[PDB]
């Protein structure tokens, strides 16, 4: 449902308006041709026009398909890539990958196959595109077109930008509505935080802490920040919308209570990947409980409510007794200096509760005081049933290890140690992260499961930073605004908006 005149709102500026952008945008190849979705497409599009560069994009694509190919069909896709790209006589022959790099790849196919066979060649390819092709793209009309998209990205975000619909959600410091971008017609979920309620509780450094964490993380399994803007009487965070309901509902209302182990394996795998993306920024979540794991329209999950997340300075530990009764790791209960370890404790709690249908330290049909629930977390060893395979028993107690030093995933290796645990033995993470594994439950689209101070002015300027680059560019692509607006002159000529002769 795009506005009647969304093409005027997203109308490209004339290339002469982007001079200040040209001389401020850092010219990092990985950023401009890969991380940024629209930059990636434009660079790939520039290579479509060159004969010699075309083959290098097709090969990288085919390697991406190989990485997610099943094992029994891996050596199959292996030679298919070889006979097309690594044969000296092929019309699509990769030349910059030296004869002394292909030759090894042949030997690797002569032996067993592995999902990272063409890793060496792929980097040889990227090292080439970094050189002359990238600097050519920088002087092409496609990079000028990229500067135009950046100009639009930078534009101010106001309340007009969106369209408030219904208040779907409620929490502390405000509410959560469902909004829509008028121009692109994409749905989001606002996080409307009342300004007069923040200054009172003085919780300004916690609102900026969450906003800064959300824009820096970009995970398929954590809610993503797309816009941050101020308004009269509120500060808003435009977040990923999740209509599938939370995991608590599905465990106890749709569950046995609980899920089959294989089904819990899927959610655990996606949550583990969520935490891994957070831990890449040395950021601890500290709030893992089922009601904070939401489901989308397809059945995949994201971690939500990062109000308790904090960015841990590297090589340092934090201190904070925060969270929810029953889901606080012992080191948090004791109010000790900890790191990322509470998140792996939480993961243990989640797997156990998904499988068993109740908390490991509080029976579903049990009435116990907070203090007894905590005593168990610190002294009592949880018990398992026949619902857990031996592998599931192992990961849970390894994750529920009282001493955070012997806890799974709390080593210098981190999340990789957990992905290797036999509980995920039948889980191909490459395919999971690529969204190729069908979720075990698909929600229905129609379903329904639910003052005039100056210091305050400086706090808003650091919060209302506007659109977030990667999510904004993805929005443009998803809604097909990019496909429709990214037009050039007929027959590979220069369009008028990119012509500096007549503006
Ligand atoms: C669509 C939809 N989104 C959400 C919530 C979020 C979402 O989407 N991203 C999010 C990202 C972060 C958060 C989040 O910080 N939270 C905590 C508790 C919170 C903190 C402060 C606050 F002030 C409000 C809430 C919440 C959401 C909800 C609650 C619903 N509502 C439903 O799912 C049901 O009505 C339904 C629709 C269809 C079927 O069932």
């Amino acid at each position: 449902g795009k506005s009647k005149k969304w093409k005027e709102i997203l109308k490209f500026p004339h290339i002469s308006q982007c001079e200040d952008l040209r001389r401020t945008i850092d010219r990092d190849y990985c950023s401009l041709c890969d991380k940024q979705p629209i930059g990636r497409l434009l660079f790939r599009q520039f290579c479509e026009t060159r004969p010699g560069l075309e083959c290098y994009i097709q090969f990288l694509d085919s390697v991406a398909e190989y990485e997610v190919t099943p094992d029994e069909k891996l050596g199959e896709k292996g030679k298919e890539i070889m006979t097309k790209y690594l044969t000296p006589k092929s019309p699509v022959f990769i030349a910059q990958v030296g004869q002394d790099l292909v030759s090894q790849t042949e030997e690797k196919l002569l032996q067993k196959p592995c999902k990272e066979l063409f890793s060496a060649c792929a980097q040889s390819v990227h090292e080439y595109l970094r050189g002359e092709p990238f600097h050519e793209y920088l002087d092409s009309m496609f990079f000028d077109r990229f500067l135009q998209w950046k100009w639009l990205e930078r534009q101010p975000v106001t309340k007009n930008t969106f369209r408030q619909y219904r208040v779907l959600g409620k929490g502390g410091f405000g509410e959560v509505c469902a909004c829509q971008v008028r121009a692109t017609g994409k749905m989001y979920a606002c996080k409307r935080l009342e300004k007069k309620r923040i200054k009172k509780r003085k919780g300004e450094s916690m609102a900026l802490n969450e906003k800064q964490i959300l824009e820096k993380v970009n995970s398929q399994f954590v809610v993503n920040l797309a816009y941050a803007y101020e308004t009269k009487d509120a500060l808003c965070l435009v977040l990923t919308i999740m209509n599938g309901g939370d995991l608590k509902f599905h465990i106890y209302n749709m569950g046995n209570p609980g899920f089959e182990e294989e089904r819990a394996l899927f959610y655990a795998a996606e949550i583990l990947c969520g935490l891994e993306d957070l831990h890449r920024e040395n950021t601890v979540y500290r709030n893992l409980k089922p009601e904070n794991i939401l489901l989308d329209d397809y059945g995949h999950i994201r971690i939500s409510d990062l109000g308790l997340a904090v960015k841990i300075p590297e090589g340092d530990l934090i201190r904070g007794r925060v969270g929810t009764v029953g889901y606080m790791a012992p080191e948090v209960l004791n109010n000790q200096r900890y790191g990322l370890s509470p998140d792996y404790w939480g993961l243990g709690c989640l797997i156990y509760e998904m499988i068993e249908g109740q908390s490991p330290f509080r029976g579903r049909k049990e009435k116990v005081k907070r203090e007894e629930v905590d005593r168990r977390v610190l002294e009592t060893e949880e018990v398992y049933s026949h619902k857990f395979s031996e592998e599931a028993k192992s990961i849970c107690k390894m994750l529920l290890t009282k001493d955070a030093k012997q806890r799974l995933g709390c080593q210098e290796e981190g999340a990789a140690e957990v992905k290797r645990h036999p509980f995920f033995r039948n889980m191909n993470f490459k395919r999971l992260e690529a969204g190729m594994l069908d979720p075990p439950f698909v929600p229905d689209p129609r379903a329904v499961y639910c003052n005039l101070d100056h210091t305050d002015d400086d706090f808003y300027s650091k919060f209302s930073t506007g659109s977030v680059s990667i999510p904004w560019q993805n929005e443009m692509i998803e809604t097909e605004c990019f496909k429709e607006l990214n037009v050039f002159g007929p027959n590979g000529t220069l369009p008028p908006d990119l012509n500096r002769n007549h503006p």
